[PDB]
């Protein structure tokens, strides 16, 4: 029931340096006597009547309830011709800041990974894709517990259908995607599974920049971060080249991201058969 009002927020601080745009700290404090959020301002001059489209689009997502998956509290109008989204506040952030300033084992690495598997088999199972499974977009909380963030990209499934076809040329996080989004704009449930292996490559790698995706994905092709195009970076892929196996990476988990970057989207494991896999392998490393 909760509706938040722009009278009772008071702002602490930004939050992501700028990685997820403009996020801030604040405090909701109506009575005076208060819970932590995060707020996400959305520019939105795109006529009032698309806003509130996209507003509604956004509210959906409200229904959605996963403990590995952020909580997205409510969305105003600023009528200043944008939205406010109030999300939970997620503490430790994303793990590409948090990887490389801490020590963490093969095992805690594993039980992130497994984390992810079981948020993204509940959307994949209330019909939605993600479109933007990366390390940036996966925050920790206090008890070192994996949510989901970063929805901006989301999208319901359509009834009967085992794609969504993307429109548009945009800004696409390319070096994360499988090669039916780059090349024909079809999104999967088991593309999401490709940018999992990505996810999956960047945790173990501790998120080190210099091994990071596009580094090593233009460094394969040869050429610049200037000069790069989809076309390249398909063929490459096409040719069943491959990001390598990360230092101390065991074998069979290499193996686990080469299975989510099979060529063909059918022959990719589900989230729901990666979910007992990762348990059983997260076994043999523990303690
Ligand atoms: O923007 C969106 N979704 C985000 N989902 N997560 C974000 S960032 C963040 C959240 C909570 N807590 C945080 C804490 C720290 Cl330290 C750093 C960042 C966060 S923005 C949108 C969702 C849908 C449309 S747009």
């Amino acid at each position: 029931p909760t509706v938040f009002h722009k009278r009772y927020l008071k702002k602490i601080r930004d939050l992501g340096e700028g990685h997820f745009g403009k996020v801030s700290l604040y405090c909701y404090d109506p009575t005076n006597d208060g819970e932590m959020v995060a707020v996400k301002a959305l520019k939105a001059d795109c006529g009032p009547q698309h806003r509130s489209g996209w507003k509604q689009e956004i509210d959906i997502l409200r229904t959605l309830y996963h403990e590995h998956i952020i909580k997205y509290k409510g969305c105003c109008e600023d009528q200043e011709k944008s939205l406010q989204l109030v999300m939970e506040y997620v503490p430790l952030g994303s793990l590409r800041d948090y990887l490389p300033r801490h020590s963490i084992g093969l095992a805690q690495l594993l039980l992130f990974a497994q984390q992810i598997c079981e948020g993204m088999a509940y959307l994949h199972s209330q019909h939605y894709i993600h479109r933007n499974l990366a390390a940036r977009n996966v925050l920790l909380d206090n008890d070192r517990l994996v949510k989901i963030g970063d929805f901006g990209l989301a999208k319901a499934v359509p009834e009967g259908h085992e794609y969504y076809r993307v429109r548009e040329d945009g800004d696409s996080p390319v070096f994360w995607y499988a090669p039916e989004c780059l090349k024909e704009y079809k999104f999967y449930y088991a593309s999401d599974v490709w940018s999992f292996g990505v996810t999956l490559y960047e945790l173990l790698t501790h998120c080190d920049s210099s091994q990071s995706p596009p580094t090593k994905f233009l460094e394969l092709i040869g050429i610049a971060q200037g000069q790069m195009t989809v076309l390249r970076l398909t063929e490459l892929l096409e040719r069943g080249e491959r990001l390598p196996r990360p230092d101390k990476c065991p074998c069979e988990v290499y193996h686990l991201m080469k299975n989510c970057w099979e060529t063909e989207a059918s022959f990719r494991p589900t989230f729901e058969n990666l979910i007992p896999i990762l348990k059983t392998v997260h076994e043999k490393y523990r303690h």
